[PDB]
């Protein structure tokens, strides 16, 4: 009977920082990666899925801040990851903002209502169109030994992944710019004590 | 047209026998292990779905027999295998019971009408929460080798395992308690000559 | 006019006994061997149909008592006769319990209102799949005669055999256990002197 | 399409004579020896199927001729024949009469409208209640060859037999009495070259 | 509950060559002969039904090969097969055409739609007439010792044999003309392990 | 919003040649084999979907030309190619005809109404039960490096593969004898610069 435990919660995701050339990174868009939080929660269940996920960043520097942040989603780890704003621009949900911007996005966050978003530096994934919908859980190291052995492995054990690029800073060093906070709706099902899940 | 062959049968899947110190144990949820009868026939087709799995425990020994059974689900083959009552009780679908009890779980092995289950060790899939409907018919030779690479890559030739944990009997040396049937209600299609079937 | 006599009633069928090693045997599900009392009532008419048939076991000895019960259908007397539990297991109608067990299907000798019979150990013949409705009355003579010739003509003489097995006994020397049961609703057509009847 | 030639017919079947003793005699009850006409015309068919089958006995002799004569069913070939009126009265169909009666049974044969058939000596088989519906064409020859192995082998062969007795006749040398005939109605199914039909 | 497994599949069912003289030849219309595959899976099953068959005959050879093909059904194994493209145009489901036509009959082996089957050198059993419906499954071997005894026997095992012939080529050497594909609908009932099934 | 491109076309899929003994090929159904066009096109889409898959096989040789082609569809790739067409005709949507047959699936590939397509040689896939509904775009090199550390990792990557059979051919050295189209109804979804794609 039942067995699906929802639950809707947002947390920080990653720190924002700009430099005046571009750094393009990537993150799994799993329960163990998109934060501490849901990484200890959802460990107690085997499986789960996502209903809902959405990456949005808060800007928490001077609106003289030089910079901007480009975000969108992959899903065949196999592919090669973005090396351009070109190339970024062409990915599902891609979003592209001042690192200054994006303040319209705390209420996706809040979760309260809200009209004014047409600048919220926010992006969210394409759930329906995943490889699947019940996906297991993860940890870091046991993934990173699968890709190890071949990257096509990945497929059947993450949806997709967010590719993040940082560029237009004023400074070769990193400038703290903002923060990514996940926002996320997921149903996680058939327990398992957290110590034997992988 | 059609393609699709529902078939609803039970066959012995193991037999069971208990110690004074707990013995943990587990099996492939899937056409080739789950039973000698069901692994000749699913291997004519290239995939099946389960529509319905239930594994129930039958007892064949006398009341005064000690001991309990325990059983449950793992659905991420990567995940550690159970080591106490405790964790295994945190699975899905686990059951519990005396060694010498189960007997009103034979009403479903024999798919008759019966009200009185209460005391059925028996559990069953959850069938809809699997990774995907859909999974290759499997030999235990190929699966191994391909866990032998990488666990992870089972999650795509395999929906779960069950667990199986056995104790609190008044024997070092295993005392035949009972058996474990497997009910099923499989669908499988795209039919291939057996020999081609790896 | 009619012609058709319909019979419902109840009958021991065999005596059981269990030893500590498997015992397999099996009887032909025909009025001349079900029971003494259907043996000399149907013996008055040329043939009959099965309209319900199911074999019941009732226990007779202590919740100590060591040992477990099988039964299941076969339909081609040509067909190999299991020897193991594991082979019975696949047969239709196959049913399992502890030899101490059973007492639940009292209701159905009975005929009696009974809800509880999960544990009853009783199976009943799938008569609509039978090879045809109307069947001779044979006696074991005439059918050993008949079989001694070639197996298979008795396809048109018997519907089934019910094949039973006991094992798990405590002694090498057989233990009474139980009673087996037959429970019918037979059709009797086309009397005839019972002396001409073979 | 179709298939079934459906044919209604009345032709002569046995002659028949009457002694001081009685003559118990019996035949098949099968297109080839029912009459001449129709082993003729089914040999055509590979299977029949008797929608009607009736036998009627047409007296031809004076009122003050001695005798009469008993007709009734039987369907297990293995079966014995009957040796006494005694026994042949507890067939199915069994009827009895004068000799030199039976006149109104000539309504059956012309199957013309009639209402005072109760002295009619005449029998029908209940055809819904034999082995089965569909027989193969059989000659005397490969019948009494199979027979021959054993008798058994005659029930997917022929629906019955047709056991006739004759007794209270004044003379011990046969008297003409009368004759029986067939009416039928069968259903030829699955043409054959008439040199292949055995 | 339930118990019937229906599957619904084509498969190869003979090669065929032809020769300038005719060659008549014959198969059994059983799950055993009609393939390997079906072979294979109707062994786990006492008995089936056929709920559809049909042969269909798919040339492989050029537009110039000369020759003929013939087919057709006989229910009484003990009739005698045809010798003459005379005899054998009167069985049931006769069907005749040039060895490198019936192209058309691919539709009903794909089970796809199609109105242009005309040409289609096809055949289809007619399952409602067979002596029964339920028959059981048998190997060549039990069968040949069966029929080894009297031919009759066979009645009750099989339901008809499907009669080829093969003349009007242009070589006394046999030609590879096409391939005879069995379809067919078939339910499967009361399970057993094939181990056991003669 | 959206994000699914549907696209409906067809293509040249392979060259097809007979000889005088079999030889038997199989080839990926996924966009980046299935034709130049199509590999193109789908590279500019991270996953994809098929609505609709269908192999067409069109003559362009003589109607004297020898020879016969078979086609069908197996799913595990890590299960053994058919060697034989007795093993291929077991496959799901088995076609099979004459070399010089097919012209009928014409209609097919141009999309336009047609009726008389019983002589056909086309078979379509059964998209309906698929592993799963999305599958990630592959290049052959990413897939071949992907299945030499194991064929299981095909799984997750690949739907089907088409299994060809070329035989009944007048020559040991291949006869030109027509063409494999590919007619195609796929979505295709998550956009990304064709470059990145693996
Ligand atoms: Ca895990
Ligand atoms: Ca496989
Ligand atoms: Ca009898
Ligand atoms: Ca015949
Ligand atoms: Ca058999
Ligand atoms: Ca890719």
């Amino acid at each position: 009977r039942g067995g699906i435990t929802v639950l809707t919660h947002s947390e920080l995701s990653a720190e924002i920082g700009v430099t005046d050339s571009i750094v393009v990174s990537s993150e799994l868009v799993m329960p163990y990666t998109v934060g501490t939080w849901l990484r200890g929660v959802a460990a107690n269940w085997s499986k789960y899925s996502w209903l809902s996920v959405r990456y949005t960043y808060i800007p928490s520097c001077p609106s003289s801040t030089a910079g901007s942040i480009h975000m969108g989603f992959q899903y065949d780890m196999a592919d090669t990851v973005p090396v351009s704003v070109n190339q970024l621009s062409n990915l599902r949900g891609y979003v592209s903002g001042q690192v200054w911007s994006g303040s319209a996005g705390l209420c996706f966050i809040n979760g309260t209502r809200c009209s004014d978003t047409s600048t919220a530096i926010s992006t969210t994934l394409d759930v329906s169109k995943l490889g699947k919908k019940w996906y297991p859980y993860k940890t870091s190291a046991d993934y990173a030994t699968a890709v190890g052995v071949d990257v096509n492995i990945a497929t059947p054990l993450v949806p997709a992944r967010l590719v993040i690029a940082l560029l237009d800073g004023s400074s070769s060093t990193a400038v703290a710019a903002g923060r990514i906070y996940c926002t996320y709706t997921i149903q996680m099902i058939e327990p398992t004590a957290s110590a034997l899940n992988n």
